[PDB]
């Protein structure tokens, strides 16, 4: 399937939630990406100005990509593979209550999984995949990717550099 073409790649965070504060949701997204990128041979950086590889965007209902949010629940968020105009682009569904910890849905925790379709992958069946098709809350500080979903990304990416 489709892939980013280059390893250094850039996200943009079009505009943000009112449910946590700006640091609290930049930190969301930075360490999602970190989650990725600690598996593999890519680089994600924040850009403020200029076209992003990545925009990062919360919307609800219509929002003009033929793929209407559906208010409070159901899909919380989705996102484009790799490929031109939108793809890579990840959308938050604003109706739902996005949290740093599981008061809500917690915003890590989708953010990871959405990157994980940002750059190219697909559900698993493994109940403890991050890639599986449903949200479930973990401890923040006790979570890491499973085995399957490293297997995964690696097969598209590579693993680190020496
Ligand atoms: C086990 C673990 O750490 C984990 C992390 C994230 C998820 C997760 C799965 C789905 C979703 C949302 C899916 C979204 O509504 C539509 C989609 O992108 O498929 C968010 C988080 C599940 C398990
Ligand atoms: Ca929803
Ligand atoms: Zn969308
Ligand atoms: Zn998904």
């Amino acid at each position: 399937g489709p892939v980013w073409r280059k390893h250094y790649i850039t996200y943009r965070i079009n505009n943000y939630t009112p449910d946590m504060n700006r640091e609290d949701v930049d930190y969301a997204i930075r360490k999602a990406f970190q989650v990725w990128s600690n598996v593999t041979p890519l680089k994600f950086s924040k850009i403020n100005t200029g076209m992003a590889d990545i925009l990062v965007v919360f919307a609800r209902g219509a929002h003009g990509d033929f793929h209407a949010f559906d208010g409070k629940g159901g899909i919380l968020a989705h996102a484009f593979g790799p490929g031109s105009g939108i793809g890579g682009d990840a959308h938050f569904d604003e109706d739902e209550f996005w949290t740093t910890h599981s008061g809500g849905t917690n915003l890590f925790l989708t953010a990871v999984h959405e990157i994980g379709h940002s750059l190219g992958l697909g559900h698993s069946s493994d109940p403890k995949a991050v890639m599986f098709p449903t949200y479930k809350y973990v401890d923040i500080n006790t979570f890491r990717l499973s085995a399957d979903d490293i297997r995964g990304i690696q097969s598209l990416y590579g693993d680190p550099k020496e």
